[PDB]
């Protein structure tokens, strides 16, 4: 459901645990490569807690493999992402994902 390819290494030994902040920032792209949205464009870091529904399931196991300072492709399957459905206005149906994440810190 989600393939991890990474970048840029994290420091291998910082990974999120409960309770903690990951802060990201992100691009998202379709697999043709057409950028549809990225943090980087605002300049404004996401922060999310694992565990609670709060992403895509492609990202909740994804960037738990990840650790402080890791930049990583991850590659999601629309069951992992949006499925059938796609998001409105924004990523069509059936889509596979391609993030480009780049874990901050974790607070
Ligand atoms: C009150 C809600 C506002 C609230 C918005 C934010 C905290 C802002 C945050 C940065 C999201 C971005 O805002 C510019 C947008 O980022 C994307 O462009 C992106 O790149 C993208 O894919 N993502 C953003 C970065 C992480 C990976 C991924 C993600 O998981 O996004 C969450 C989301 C829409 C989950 C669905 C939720 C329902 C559930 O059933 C579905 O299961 C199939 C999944 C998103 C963090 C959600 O949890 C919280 C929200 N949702 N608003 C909604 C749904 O309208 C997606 C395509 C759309 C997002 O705008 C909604």
């Amino acid at each position: 459901g989600v393939q991890v390819e990474t970048i840029s290494p994290g420091d291998g030994r910082t990974f999120p645990k409960r309770g903690q902040t990951c802060v990201v920032h992100y691009t998202g792209m379709l697999e043709d490569g057409k950028k549809f949205d990225s943090s980087r464009d605002r300049n404004k870091p996401f922060k999310f807690m694992l565990g609670k529904q709060e992403v895509i399931r492609g990202w909740e196991e994804g960037v738990a493999q990840m650790s402080v300072g890791q930049r990583a492709k991850l590659t999601i399957s629309p069951d992992y992402a949006y499925g059938a459905t796609g998001h409105p206005g924004i990523i069509p149906p059936h889509a596979t994902l391609v993030f480009d994440v780049e874990l901050l810190k974790l607070e």
